[PDB]
């Protein structure tokens, strides 16, 4: 539904053209970066579209801290390869 659902932004966004249409946001949300919502500021999270929490936020980059590593240690080591016997 074409309309930024910002409870201190209740927009109509209901002829939009960018990234903004497909998330419920108007574009000044989308370049505000942070909005009033209820009773907390949520950040517009580039990487999933959806809006964050401001506070929930780190250096790297501009969007959530969770799930943003996983592949990079994969790898299988094998100390032993033999097994007991005695
Ligand atoms: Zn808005
Ligand atoms: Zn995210």
């Amino acid at each position: 539904v074409a309309r930024c659902q910002v409870p201190d932004c209740e927009a109509d966004i209901s002829e939009l053209k960018g990234y903004h249409k497909r998330h419920r946001v108007c574009l000044r949300c989308a370049t505000a970066s942070f909005v009033v919502l209820d009773g907390e500021n949520k950040r517009y999270c580039q990487q999933c579209g959806k809006f964050h929490l401001l506070p929930d936020f780190d250096e790297g980059k501009r969007s959530c801290r969770r799930k943003l590593e996983r592949h990079n240690n994969r790898r299988k080591r094998k100390p032993v390869d033999k097994g007991g016997v005695a």
